[PDB]
C-alpha cells in the first residue's frame, strides 16, 4: 500500500510516488509499453468496458496491424524481498488461457535517475523492466574519488563506484571465500538473506556471517608512487585491539576496461590488500 516500503536493514523508507508524476512510456522493438507507477493510466490506451477494472499498464503493438494488451491493474504494492526492490502490476489480459498479463519493475539504486528499460517477458506473460533510480537507494557513505598527483596530472576514480552492484574480486579457483568492494563508497544492497554490514565498503563471505573488511574513510591518493585508497574501521581483528582495514592499490593500464580487484593478501585476519590494474586509473587528458 501507498507505494513505500522499509528497509528492513537500513531503516529508511523507499517511497517511488515522485516516479508516478506522468505516464512512462518505453518502446521495445514493434512495441510500446506504458505504465504508471502507483496509478492509472491518462493514457487513451487499453480501453476496458470492464470498470472494476483500473489499467495501470499496457503494451500496446503499434500499427500496422496493431493492437493493444491489458498489461496490469492499479496497484500501490511496493514490496522488498531479501534486497530486491520491486512493482508488480497484476491481473492483465488472459494470455496462453492459463496466464493474465503482469507488468514487473525491478527497481535498482542508482546515482541519478535512467530511463527505465524492457527486458523479457517470462512464460507466464510477466512483462519485465529494470528502472536504475536514486529513490531504490539506502542511506550509504561516499568520499570524494578524484585527485592529482605531485606533477599536477588529474584523476578520477569515480566510475568505478557502483551503485546497484559490487565488485566481486578475483581469488584462486579454490578459494572458499569471496570478497566484495566498492569504490570510494560503501557496498551497494545486496540480493539475498546473508547481507554484509550496512558500513563495509570492502567485505568478506564464505564464513558464517559476513565480516565487515573496512569502511570509507578518505579518497584515493598517490602514495610513494603508487594509487591507493584505503578502507578503515572494519571488524574486530582476532587480537582484539586492531579493527580491519582493506588496501586497494591501482595502477594506470589503458587496455583494462573491465577489470576486477585482485585478491592479494589478508595479514593475520587484519589488513587485506588487494590490486587492481585499470583504464580508469590513468591520467586524465
Ligand atoms: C507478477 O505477479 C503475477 C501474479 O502472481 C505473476 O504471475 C504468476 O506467475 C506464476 C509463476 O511464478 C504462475 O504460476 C504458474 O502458473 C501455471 C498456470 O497456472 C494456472 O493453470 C494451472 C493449470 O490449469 C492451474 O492448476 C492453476 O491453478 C492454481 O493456481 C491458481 C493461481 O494462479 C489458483 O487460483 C488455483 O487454485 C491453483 O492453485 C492456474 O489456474 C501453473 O501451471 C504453474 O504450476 C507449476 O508450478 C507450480 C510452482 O510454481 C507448482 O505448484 C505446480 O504444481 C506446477 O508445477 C505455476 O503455478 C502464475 O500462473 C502467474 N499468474 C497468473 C495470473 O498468470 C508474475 O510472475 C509476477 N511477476 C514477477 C516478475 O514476479
Amino acid at each position: 500500500d501507498n507505494c513505500e516500503v522499509k528497509d528492513p536493514r537500513h531503516g529508511n523508507l523507499y517511497d517511488l510516488k515522485p516516479l508516478g508524476l506522468n505516464d512512462t512510456i518505453v518502446s521495445a522493438g514493434e512495441y510500446t509499453y506504458y505504465f504508471r507507477v502507483c496509478g492509472k493510466l491518462s493514457s487513451d490506451v487499453c480501453p476496458t468496458s470492464d470498470k472494476s477494472k483500473v489499467v495501470s499498464s499496457c503494451q500496446e503493438k503499434r500499427e500496422p496491424q496493431g493492437f493493444h494488451k491489458v498489461a496490469g491493474l492499479l496497484t500501490q504494492k511496493l514490496t522488498y524481498e531479501n534486497g530486491l526492490l520491486k512493482m508488480n502490476f497484476t491481473g492483465g489480459d488472459t494470455c496462453h488461457k492459463v496466464y493474465q498479463r503482469s507488468t514487473a519493475i525491478f527497481f535498482y539504486c542508482d546515482r541519478g535517475t535512467q530511463r527505465p528499460v524492457f527486458l523479457k517477458e517470462t512464460s507466464d506473460c510477466s512483462y519485465l523492466f529494470e528502472w536504475r533510480t536514486q529513490y531504490a537507494c539506502p542511506p550509504f557513505d561516499l568520499t570524494e574519488c578524484s585527485f592529482k598527483d605531485g606533477a599536477g596530472n588529474s584523476f578520477d576514480l569515480s566510475s568505478l563506484s557502483r551503485y546497484s552492484d559490487n565488485w566481486e574480486a578475483i581469488t584462486g579457483t579454490g578459494d572458499p571465500e569471496h570478497y566484495l568492494i566498492n569504490v570510494c563508497k560503501s557496498l551497494a544492497p545486496q540480493a539475498g538473506t546473508e547481507p554484509c554490514p550496512p558500513e563495509a565498503a570492502a567485505c568478506l563471505l564464505g564464513g558464517s556471517k559476513p565480516v565487515n573488511l573496512g569502511r570509507v574513510r578518505d579518497g584515493p591518493q598517490w602514495r610513494d608512487g603508487i594509487i591507493v585508497l584505503k578502507y578503515v574501521d572494519g571488524d574486530l581483528c582476532p587480537d582484539g585491539i586492531r579493527k580491519k582495514s582493506t588496501t586497494i592499490r591501482f595502477t594506470c593500464s589503458e587496455s583494462q576496461v573491465n577489470s576486477r580487484p585482485m585478491f592479494i593478501s589478508a595479514v593475520e585476519d587484519c589488513e587485506y590488500t588487494f590490486a587492481w590494474p585499470t583504464a580508469t586509473a590513468c591520467p586524465m587528458k
